[PDB]
């Protein structure tokens, strides 16, 4: 999802792992 470190959904941007 949204944010940064390693991605969610979207698969080459990254996440802040809430998801």
């Amino acid at each position: 999802g949204v944010g940064f470190g390693r991605p969610d959904s979207i698969l080459t941007q990254e996440q802040a792992k809430p998801m």
